[PDB]
């Protein structure tokens, strides 16, 4: 309601991508041909769920 | 019997692609062309057995 904005989280377009995602950012794919994924960028980053 | 769930364990399609399943599911072949794999998802992983 203050800020007007909304948070991204982990999400992709191939299961492919997904599981690069699961263990960082670091060496996750970030995109491929036409396919791409989204890293997580949020409040909730870093914790258990 | 109170949860009606099955766990799975480690298995997979190929002694082939058994083989990585001894360094974690860090780098755990998900896919090959069909040849399949599921990694342990149970109370049970990571254990003695």
């Amino acid at each position: 309601g203050l800020f007007q904005e909304a948070y991204p989280i982990t999400c992709a377009s191939d299961p492919a991508l997904l599981r690069s995602a699961r263990d960082g950012e670091a060496h996750a794919r970030e995109t491929h041909f036409t396919q791409y994924l989204i890293y997580d960028a949020s409040p909730l980053k870093g914790l258990s769920l």
